[PDB]
């Protein structure tokens, strides 16, 4: 016999990995005491507050830099990236002061607490950077959107990316005895600028504070010092972070005969789904579901600087006509608040003693992809519908994580 | 201990592949009757020709088309690439037309013939596309720049990449009921336009027609038939097919201190070469040759459709400060033209019966590169001059294969 | 003698990055530092012949 | 060392240029006086290596 051999064009998959070495550092956040509020829009609610500080392994710099980024092709996903973080200890203040409260000590104890789903999981929000207090100044005041991206009352505070980069060899406002430095580049301690609370309000709906103390886990920090208490990883469900690949337009009859409408009965569901969850209340709330199902292929990011966007988009990029769900887990590390000396009379526990945790932090990701191409003469990278990808849009914010949970994450913005 | 874990990126490798089946037809081009120079430029000269009709693998086109080339990333180089060709059959006339001479048969002797080196290794040129003769037609008439890319007198002839596969969904030249198809991607015979042959003038040196026949096999087809004959690879020795990668000037003192001169005394060598060769003689020819050394680090490649662009570079790409030198190896297959059955009185032979082979050739090649960046703001891909490449610019042609070797190929354009 | 070569002695550092101040609450940038000082204790040798 | 708040150019002929700075002290071991001495190398005859 004789078979004429076929041709093939079998397009490499690049797979990258990135690593770095962050020194983030903490505060004994006093059990901060609950601020009522956050923003007069809420006015009547408020936040039960932790120390525990949030590393944002779901915020792609943790990961890679600006360029790793920048470069990466169309359809580049994320494939697993992981996190493990070393206590590599903690420090407490000495009361010289003799003042007030605080008697002297050269003693300590103190306890590291870590936790990982119970943001995403639970019942509580991310709400950090804040604004506060004065000696036995560990409680903090003002609330505030958790930072992650760069925030600025035209004068800026912050730039997580620039945080651990520094800027352009060119950019001012960095580069120059004392502006923006390349801190991770050049090994140099940053603060974890957010640490998690729990929200609740005040009539409607009723029962008091839940118990973290049952969902994080408290160590000797001493005894679990310069030993890694973390150490979990997540394989994003889907994590396309860069614009998709574009199916291309040049089959044949009515699927370009025209531009036209090429539907047809396939009896099997196709598209991404809503729930809506209907609460109302006369002391104590009464709920009604309704599944809401929509569209698909309109883009994923822009700004370029998009990096600074979310991790697992599970809930809206729906890839080729089918469907799925789930939320990238969340995790915290810190230190009880070391207590004042506070002696005889203290009878409310009020004092705090100022200290601060080294957490030493490994982050690292896959993310990789294929630069395919079916058309003879086509320009771009493309594929097929057979997956395109798609995504589902709305007005406002997509599960705005930066608020509390129902599983999935409310689609609406908090505090 | 306790030592902190260094970062890392590592980039992945793309590495692709590809092939295709081209249906490629042969003449067998009687023996060709030399043609004095094809030019009114070399007038008193001539070229021995064969039938060795030339697989172009080294132009890009003949293993990928244009999108695959088109998306490769800077820094993509060829691994290697191969060839196989079968002798799938050849086809001969049949004299209906008593005429003349040529007496009819159902006889049929044909012989098939392969060569590899000659080209670039030995004493020819690849000139051919041609312009030719009447009935026992096979011998030809009009030399020509071989080619590859597509020609024209304004009407225009050829195109080595469309001839494979065809227009864009918008060209017009092309697409049509009759206008420039697909061919390769749906079967296509199409033929091996360039032929090869022998050059030679008269009396600025002078001895005679070598000898062809002691530098290519020949099989009597039928018995090699539907065999494949060839299968010979080339590994190319620089086949960077893409503009490199840019090294990024930002390090420290001189070395962009300022963009100044950053020179040092190395004592190894580290620029590219050049041999000259003074011919110059009285009745057979006195030579001298003068090595000159040269530059470096200007671009590569541009019209886009640079793909038509040669393979190996391997006598003008330095990459990074050192050197090197080695010609792409060439390839021929085809058929002696069946002599007609001239009867009798043929004490000449020169009557050529009309005769086509059907080569099945499959190429294929590996190309691949990286895409790595090791500043953090740093916009493009990005190396180091640990490697950067480096170009040698050159007036004309650089080793202008259209034109025979001195092992390397002249740099200055032949006919 | 008549010929030739190349390469460039390495070079080699020894020390501890800074000590961060105990800068509490309000540090959101990171810039005090503890005056610190480390005693390394070297060994040199050599042939020479 | 504090991770040294990088300082423009530490000449007015690069004005426009930058140290980023660590603490990473340098060890000489290059210069022959870590080695040896005045004496000891004042010494040596010619040729020594």
């Amino acid at each position: 016999v004789y078979i004429i051999p076929r041709p093939f064009s079998n397009f490499g998959k690049k797979l990258s990995t990135y690593t770095k070495s962050h020194k983030f550092m903490i505060f004994g956040l006093a059990n901060n005491v609950i601020g009522p509020t956050g923003t007069g829009t809420t006015a009547v609610n408020r936040l039960l507050t932790t120390c525990l500080a949030e590393i944002p392994w779901q915020k792609l710099p943790l990961y890679m830099n600006q360029s790793e980024f920048d470069l990466l092709p169309p359809g580049s996903r994320v494939v697993e990236c992981n996190v493990k973080v070393i206590f590599r200890t903690n420090r407490i203040a000495f009361e010289t002061s003799s003042t007030v409260t605080k008697q002297a000590t050269l003693n300590q104890i103190s306890n590291v607490q870590t936790a990982i789903g119970l943001n995403k999981l639970g019942w509580g929000i991310n709400r950090a950077f804040t604004a506060f207090q004065s000696d036995q100044p560990m409680i903090p005041t003002a609330t505030t959107a958790p930072k992650y991206e760069p925030v600025t009352g035209d004068t800026g505070y912050r730039g997580m990316i620039a945080d651990y980069y520094g800027a352009d060899s060119t950019n001012d406002t960095a580069f120059g005895n004392a502006g923006n430095y390349p801190h991770h580049q050049v090994s140099s301690f940053t603060f974890l600028q957010n640490y998690y609370c729990m929200y609740q309000q005040t009539n409607q709906g009723t029962g008091g504070w839940p118990c973290l103390a049952e969902h994080l886990q408290q160590f000797d920090s001493k005894t679990v010092n310069n030993q890694c208490l973390i150490d979990v990883t997540y394989k994003p469900k889907m994590g396309l972070i860069k614009s998709p690949l574009n199916y291309k337009i040049i089959g044949q009859p009515t699927v370009k005969g025209t531009i036209s409408v090429g539907d047809n009965l396939v009896n099997m569901r196709g598209a991404v789904v809503t729930n809506p969850p209907e609460a109302t209340q006369n002391v104590a709330e009464s709920t009604h579901n309704l599944t809401r199902n929509f569209p698909a292929d309109l883009f994923n990011i822009y700004s370029d600087i998009e990096k600074s966007q979310v991790l697992h988009k599970g809930p809206w990029g729906h890839e080729n006509p089918q469907i799925q769900p789930s939320v990238h887990i969340g995790i915290q590390a810190v230190p009880a608040l070391t207590t004042g000396a506070l002696l005889i009379n203290s009878s409310p526990l009020n004092s705090w003693t100022d200290s601060m945790g080294y957490i030493d932090v490994m982050s690292s990701c896959t993310v990789m992809e294929a630069q395919p191409t079916h058309f003879p003469f086509s320009t771009e990278a493309n594929t097929n519908p057979g997956n395109t990808i798609y995504r589902i849009n709305l007005t406002p914010n997509s599960l705005t994580s930066a608020f509390n949970g129902l599983y999935g994450n409310g689609a609406t913005l908090g505090n």
